[PDB]
């Protein structure tokens, strides 16, 4: 176990983190997956760690390997105070892979998270690079309300994933009349 900023952030040890920051450790140094201590602090919701990292010039819009950003790490775990502080420092949701974020929210049946992406200016109709969209996923999960919202947000019903399926195509195969009925209008 190396003694680095991630070590402290993972353990929510803001005193240790502070001491390491004063010793000159670089908060913009990331692990093998592009994870920074600010990713981790934002995920754990440790406000003191977040503030100290930002003070020592952690990039508020840092992207890891999955395209995740500190703002999203905080949003997924419901750390509203950290979200506010990150926004104040210039974090934007569209700095990350919003398509991926959107699909993840759909996969977790989390409609409030989908709306928060939109609140912060994210286009939740964007697909993953694989072509899957939150609408695709919403159909599979047969999440009626989430399908509405996504449709109301302008979600492409004829968007083909990499396996040729559109959200509409999927609706017919699951025989969810309620959902197919919504595709007609
Ligand atoms: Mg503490
Ligand atoms: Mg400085």
């Amino acid at each position: 176990l190396p003694l680095n900023l991630c070590f402290a952030a993972i353990r929510e040890d803001d005193l240790l983190l502070h001491q390491l920051l004063k010793r000159g450790l670089d908060p913009n140094e990331s692990d093998n997956n592009g994870r920074t201590p600010l990713h981790i602090a934002a995920s754990k919701g440790t406000l003191n760690c977040v503030l100290l990292l930002l003070e020592y010039h952690a990039d508020p819009n840092c992207r890891d390997a999955e395209g995740s950003v500190p703002l999203w790490e905080a949003m997924v775990e419901g750390h509203e105070k950290v979200v506010k502080v990150l926004l104040e420092h210039g974090s934007t949701i569209d700095a990350g892979d919003v398509g991926h974020f959107a699909c993840t929210a759909a996969e977790q049946g989390n409609l409030k998270l989908l709306k928060e992406i939109v609140l912060h200016g994210g286009d939740v109709t964007r697909p993953r690079a694989t072509g899957t969209s939150a609408l695709h996923t919403a159909v599979c999960e047969e999440n009626i309300e989430m399908v509405k919202y996504l449709l109301e947000q302008g979600a492409d019903v004829n968007k083909q994933d990499m396996h040729g399926w559109t959200p509409r195509d999927l609706a017919e195969q699951q025989g969810h009349e309620d959902i197919k009925a919504l595709f007609r209008e």
